[PDB]
């Protein structure tokens, strides 16, 4: 209702943030690319150029990455999935962060240079959520969580019930279907006003998603190159399996010499820019762009891709397509030249989200699983050429379903999800291939399950990150013995004036157990201290409504520490006062059950 | 893994079991038109054929209604929604009721009276569920529920995220995303199997969802009749109201008067028939179809109303079309017959699923919720003629999606849910109005929630199911009190060899409460009855492994009731033993919360 009108003006700005970063981003694209041709056709200076643009917004943007922000450098996800399971970083949840992050994620986003868009937008959205629940309601706490990255997944791609998976498949153990409800219209409003903006500052005709893929929807698939989709499920995880065991491969050797870490404190400067320009030192055009049609910055080389026609077929003749007369060096064989493009955004994306940099893990990966879906789309093309017959109408395949359901199926791999396919076929804009891709995703998804972990699990594995797994493994002798802290804070109600004027003289905390004797050492409930103070002091102040809520849990003292994860994961609770017979005895944490765990 | 193994060999099945009742339903169907065409036009003879296939078609459902299910008359959702929530009915799983209802379903299938499919398609795809679970894992209980739910409605429709979403964002208020995960790859695979054994045995094209709706999508909507979607959404927010008011205005008058119940008690039989008689009293197409279009079996009736061109510039035409032909009279308006049969079948749907009959409440509403949309399609293409102008292309509006997205609305406005949209796409077979239809949805849906209660809600109401529901409600003094039942049986493990002979003749519940002394009265833990019995036998026979587990709760004994339903609610559990200072004083249960809460 009313925190309808909350979530109404939370998706209206979102929306506004989101529109602003694109359009800066194409503005200066379009200009590189614009200055880039029209300067000259010289050898030496367009490879200055070339050079020269992409390295300097990207020192900009790790500048930005260094001073102002003092731990937000590889934002997104998984450290706030881990803020959601408990480990609060208040702190990092800065205002001031927030300006710092954007505009350099922007010249993230405007950089030639391969990244992601969603993990640091669902960050800065989940930011916006907490300072607007601070703003408003003045004039739950996983609840904002949960939102925030629904109208951040939604509000990156307009795609609300993708929006509102993504928000709950990982990020969560229960969930609750009021924030469903909350966050499902608060993403469809995001995405609602992302597309009408368009519409009327912009030119945008009507209300496509973004990518029209203008498909016959005519006898599509049909099913007898169904079992190849086979192939593109299984493939692509084992790919993606793979993707994610070499950015272990290379974080570990972000950190285990001392010469580099060394020479990192000596200059923390030189890393990013550096390797930035050997890629792009790959990249330029007429030096292997003419095997990689380097000529393409990722939005338009994935709508390049989703073309509707056999290229193959289209290597037969010289004719000006649309932008994919890039694809054609008159000598070299397309398929040669998808394989390559393949393999070396491959490897050159695990660098690109290597550097200290907030980078999104979702863009590039897409990227990949549409030049390996137009690959096999094409081979297919020529292993076919024939088509079949139907009523006076010859039908032959078509390559740009394969790329879309390629590019759903990997990056669901590397995820490790599911709604990955959603925003898929929601960014396509028809839905033609739809159980297909839907069951090349799960398959994708349990190869990935089984071989390696996920993206966001080994970065929390890898930066070493306060956070509770599992693995399904109950042993033999686990038990809460070595674990429980004996220090022990008590207050009484028939504790009077000088003891309660001592309470106030020696102890800090927001809230206090409340007991009936020291002695009876038992357990009663809990009151907040500051209330206290405020009822003491003003009283104090006129001189010259004690409520009491009760405990909803006790610690029997030998419990597994599985079952006791399983307690304060179903509760969503912090700590664990452990009594026999009422008698307070210990005190159980949150970070010792994850030193606990640690076997 | 293979619990997936087990979950396909369950869709497998699921998807065998529901082509074959769609199956078969068609054949009578088509031979039921069939023979009606081609005896002879004798107004008094067909007439009387009729009258003569529907009402004996429904007395033989009505026959297995009565006499092989003692309580599975009425089936649906509702009934298990309040078994996963706690009030099991073990007898109300039995297989035998299984084949009893189907088949019958399948002459509620056959008929061409409106009813629903999905209800009891559910219920009987959760008996599938439970009686294979029973078979496999020996070759958990509202995830076998859930999943149930998810493949029973992805199996009617082939729509499996749809299906998903209509088995979380009700029946729950937590939810396991590893049933998520399950049940996604459940409801994908049973969609899957729907459609390709279609293009097995029979003729299908490809795979297709059922209802390719070939609109332009190009220039769609434009953003100039969206404030029209506007009404569109309100509107039938409105009347969905109306419409379970009105259910519940006939429910009421099922048992209001006795003179009814003492002829119903006389004779049962009498009742569905009859007035299955009287709407073919007004469906005959020569008597009131010359005004309604009679001749419209459902299913074919709502592929005509997605009919991509306009009806009142074919009125100018006297061509053949389609089945659309059926929509002329050649003397009145076509607005006049569509709001006719909107109007006629609004009031024969509620008197056909108020009949003792497992009736769905799915179907209808949507057949009623695309006639509301072509009405005011067709009339806006009454309104602009003219259409638009763009690049040598003349744009005029088609009534098809206004259709489309009606049929998503007025369903989830009755349903109290957003999943509604999402099936209602998927058997679209394109997603042009998508934000458009999800916008509608959700102002259906708060227009809903704010005037009349759920469907769904309102049955058990009437129905008078034990249930608890909640409307936040916290008032002053709510306290147990006057609830919890003191008596208390007792085991120690300090009793000796008479005293546990003496247990295991003087007790029979399957777990017991195991204390340290019965005067200590202090609860430890709970021990199966039935492994004591089996240590003690199976040591006594030998003549001639003592686990303890551990209470995980405890109720403080002034707790609110409402935090007392919370406690259940966020535990899933049923009982309550209720202590001070561990001594065991009261026994809390479900019944009395719901007794409780009467008030």
């Amino acid at each position: 209702g009313e925190d309808g009108i909350f979530l109404v003006l939370l998706g209206l700005l979102m929306a506004l943030v989101s529109w602003s970063m694109d359009y800066v981003s194409a503005k200066s694209l379009q200009a590189y690319k614009w200055s880039y041709a029209q300067m000259q056709p010289s050898l030496p200076l367009q490879f200055l150029v070339w050079v020269t643009f992409p390295l300097v917004l990207i020192l900009f943007s790790a500048l930005f990455c260094h001073l102002i922000s003092p731990q937000a450098v590889g934002s997104g996800i998984p450290e706030m999935k881990t803020i959601l399971r408990g480990v609060v970083l208040k702190e990092y949840l800065t205002m001031k962060a927030f300006v710092a992050k954007v505009v350099a994620l922007t010249a993230g986003l405007g950089s030639g240079i391969p990244v992601g868009k969603e993990g640091p937008f669902v960050h800065i959205a989940s930011i916006c959520a907490a300072v607007l629940s601070k703003f408003m309601s003045v004039f739950y706490y996983s609840d904002i969580l949960t939102v925030g990255c629904a109208v951040g997944v939604g509000c990156c791609f307009g795609t609300p019930l993708g929006g509102v998976l993504f928000s709950i498949e990982v990020t969560s153990t229960y969930f609750a279907v009021r924030n469903y409800w909350r966050g499902f219209f608060a993403a469809t409003f995001s995405a609602f006003v992302f597309r009408v903006l368009a519409v009327w500052n912009k030119d945008a005709v009507t209300i496509t998603a973004l990518f029209r893929t203008n498909f016959r929807m005519d006898f599509p698939f049909d099913l007898k190159e169904l079992p190849a989709f086979a192939a593109i499920g299984i493939c692509c995880g084992l790919l993606g399996a793979v993707f994610v065991y070499l950015h272990r491969q290379v974080m570990l050797g972000v950190r285990k010499h001392k010469a580099l870490s060394q020479f990192l404190a000596k200059h923390r400067l030189l890393y990013p820019g550096i390797v930035t320009f050997v890629i792009a030192s790959f990249t330029f055009p007429p030096g292997m762009g003419q095997f990689m049609a380097g000529e393409l910055m990722p939005r338009e080389a994935i709508s390049t891709l989703f073309d509707n026609n056999t290229w193959v077929k289209h290597a037969g003749d010289p004719e000006s397509l649309g932008q994919s007369a890039v694809w054609i060096h008159p000598r070299v064989n397309v398929v040669i030249i998808i394989f390559l493009f393949f393999v070396m955004k491959f490897w050159m994306s695990i660098v690109a989200t290597t550097m200290p940099i907030p980078c999104g893990g979702f863009m590039p990966v897409f990227v990949l699983g549409a030049a390996f879906g137009r690959l096999v789309g094409e081979i297919m093309a020529m292993l076919f050429p024939d088509g079949i017959l139907f009523d006076d109408i010859i039908y032959k395949i078509l390559p740009g379903g394969y790329a879309v359901i390629g590019a759903a199926a990997l990056t669901g791999a590397v995820s490790h999800t599911v709604s990955t396919a959603v925003i898929c076929f929601e960014l396509t804009g028809q839905i033609a291939h739809i159980l297909p891709m839907m069951v090349a995703v799960i398959l994708a998804n349990m190869v990935a399950q089984s071989l390696q972990p996920s993206l966001y699990d080994s970065i929390i594995q890898v930066k070493k990150l306060p956070y509770l797994p599992w693995n399904q493994l109950s042993k033999y002798t686990i038990f809460v013995e070595d674990i429980m802290v004996r220090d022990v804070k008590f207050v009484s109600a028939s504790y009077t004036y000088g003891e309660l004027r001592t309470l106030l003289q020696t102890t800090t905390v927001k809230t206090l157990p409340l007991v009936d004797s020291k002695d009876s050492m038992i357990l009663l409930g809990s009151v907040e201290r500051s209330e206290l103070q405020a009822l003491l002091q003003r009283h104090l102040c006129p001189e010259r409504s004690c409520c009491i809520d009760q405990s909803p849990f006790q610690l029997v003292e030998q419990t597994t520490l599985h079952k006791t994860h399983t307690l304060f994961s179903l509760l969503g609770l912090h700590l664990a006062y452990v009594t026999s017979m009422g008698k307070l005895r210990g005190v159980l944490a949150l970070e010792e059950l994850q030193k606990a765990i640690e076997g």
